[PDB]
């Protein structure tokens, strides 16, 4: 039965990985995935979350199946960190909160409860966007069309032309948005744009999906959900994909939430259910202990004043390198101006290399980024700077 | 757009739950989702676990994506569990072996696999089956049907009807079967009838799909796997879903494994590579914790000692638990025999209670079963055993 199987393609982001892999080279430069790496090129873990491991050893008493939804108080937790600790949604219990393994596996969940339950039919998604947002979605069913967003000649955000693209999406439609440090780009809409877009969304009856899976990393954590809760401030319904894989290092423990909102709780009690239902036959009931940990440092004082500034440290250990990527470029002999990266917000600088210019980078000097120009700047160190410059001035 | 979903339907076990919650009454005895009690009637976390997670907080450097399959040695550990260390599934590299989130997420990894890669389009389940089974299944767009399988009347294995259901089974059809412990039943078939099912299987050219959450309660980890290993020794091809949440007490760190076996190591790599196209769309990688203590166990002498007698434990704690169930229903005035439960391996017991007098120990008793029947016997206790079988012994 297996014998015609189809060998499947590489994932441009997550193949990197296996490349990475068979690559013998001694000073090989990983700048694919977006994962945080320290002054020492190491992704370590972080203090707050080995304490709360310390005290989940000592006082965990059973690993009895959680409900379908998770952690109660981790979905608490994750509605105040994105609407805010007094916000009229938590109040009026208009929202419902699922813990799901990682951010990519909140986006299938709602995937497949969009598809099963709604008439949704298409969902936008931006031009350039994270390449397995369509993946994702295409697999419930769903398909996915493009809005304008990024222009590569000026380096910046064309609100106009996003606009105009979006024209084209009819009520019932879904929108998807990065909450802040959009994955390429690094470009975010300004308070007044993400408001404009808040009011346009209502009058043309879209269905917001926020991915947000970098909470903290673009100014701070209340600044970084300021988009979202323009959004939240206008809808009725809304769907949230969050993600704490970067902003608590937890990459590996499949650490997640689907937030839903809906008009009413009546109506959201109703809809959830049917979210549940589209868990039950996916894993049953998700991951304890990467949850655990999250709910344990946002509780406590104690641990989440640690966290915040280890969160801080990250942030501002990408900004310097950030700067310093650009004063060595232009050390080196860069062929152009590369002062727009400094406008970009996160862990990735869209080069605007081609896609020979990066096989090329890969090739004769082992440096590996992705296919689209995107660099992880979280992954340069003082150490790797030069020889990373270096390669690139030469395929310029 | 939420306005018209309509409330989900309960899920007959995992359900269970919620209503043992807004029980308030006071010495309620729950029987229903399968999780295995010790002597106080509380689900504790196993000693040679908490070691290992001592090791873990201890050693961990990072938290970094493991890859889509997971951790290497997790899967090694799982196929040398599954066909035997000197295997030559293993020797010659027909298997590939993939970490998943439970179980249950190895059965939809595997549905979605095969829905989309091949040209399977039924998949057979036993009469009566684990209900999640149907619903998996469904939610892939593969329809279920049934095969004979328990006799109520004689509280056996109904081999003939069995056969007879199965010659309406097609090549290239999916066959179902429990690895042990089958669930709700109990009954498995002898290694006489496991060999002649193999035989069987072969012939008609059935594609075997084992769901394995049980390996070491029936017998011991090697005796529980033989009906297995005897597919395994005459398929080019099967499929096998397994589970360490209850031999290793890991319920809610999902902790799983997809098996996936090929003719040759070629096949197996492409089909594979498929499987692995599957997991990027749903959750992109499993969570690392729950599975690291199952490597770190099992690949340590001193741990994977301490861990066996556990489970030697655990099963001889569940049978004291059933003959002394027979014992007071007798005791107490039963109705009818009883004696066949003792038959029957794992943790439940196959009651034969109607649908209205689990309603009725439920509603009059607060004693909570399944409606099929299925009772935890993994959740007896001698403080409990008393008024559980006066409630028992009050509805027959
Ligand atoms: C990191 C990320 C996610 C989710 O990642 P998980 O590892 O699955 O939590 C989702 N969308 C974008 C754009 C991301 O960068
Ligand atoms: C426990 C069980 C599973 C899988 O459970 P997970 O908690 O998802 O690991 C699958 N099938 C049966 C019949 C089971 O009893």
């Amino acid at each position: 039965m297996f014998e015609n199987i189809t060998t499947a393609p590489a994932d441009p982001i997550l193949g990197l990985a296996d490349l990475l892999r068979a690559d013998e080279r001694p000073g090989k430069i990983d700048l694919g995935m977006g994962v945080y790496n320290d002054e020492t090129g190491k992704t370590p873990v972080l203090t707050s979350v080995k304490k709360a491991e310390q005290y989940l050893l000592e006082n965990e008493t059973t690993k009895n199946y959680l409900g379908i939804d998770g952690i109660p108080e981790f979905g608490r937790c994750t509605q105040e960190l994105l609407f805010g600790k007094g916000s009229a949604l938590i109040n009026d219990k208009r929202a419902r909160t699922a813990q799901t393994p990682g951010g990519t596996g909140a986006l299938r969940v709602a995937a497949d409860f969009l598809a099963k339950n709604t008439s949704v039919k298409r969902v936008w998604v931006s031009n350039p966007s994270w390449p397995n947002h369509k993946s994702v979605f295409n697999s419930a069913g769903l398909e996915v069309r493009e809005y304008a967003y990024y222009d590569a000649e000026n380096h910046t955000l064309d609100f106009d032309a996003l606009i105009n693209s979006l024209n084209e999406a009819q009520a019932g439609d879904v929108v998807l948005f990065h909450g802040c440090c959009h994955n390429p780009t690094g470009i975010d809409p300004t308070l007044e744009q993400w408001q404009t877009l808040a009011q346009l969304s209502v009058e043309k009856g879209w269905l917001p999906l926020f991915d947000f899976a970098y909470q903290g990393f673009a100014r701070g954590l209340e600044e970084d959900a300021e988009g979202l809760r323009a959004f939240a401030a206008m809808h009725k319904e809304l769907i949230v994909a969050s993600s704490y894989s970067k902003n608590f290092g937890l990459y590996n423990e499949r650490v997640g939430a689907c937030t839903l909102v809906a008009a009413d709780s009546e109506t959201v009690d109703r809809a959830f259910s049917q979210m549940k239902a589209a868990i039950r036959v996916n894993y049953s009931s998700p991951p304890a202990h990467g949850a655990s940990v999250v709910a344990t440092i946002l509780s406590n004082d104690a641990l989440r004043a640690i966290w915040e500034q280890e969160l801080t440290d990250m942030r501002q250990r990408i900004q310097r390198m950030r700067q310093l990527f650009v004063n060595t470029l232009q050390e080196k002999g860069a062929n152009r101006d590369f002062s727009f990266i400094i406008k970009q917000n996160g862990m990735f600088s869209f080069s605007g290399l081609t896609k020979e210019q990066v096989l090329r980078l890969r090739e004769e000097f082992g440096v590996y980024a992705v296919a689209s120009g995107r660099v992880n700047v979280a992954g340069m160190t003082p150490d790797n700077m030069a020889p990373l410059c270096e390669a690139i001035v030469a395929v310029l």
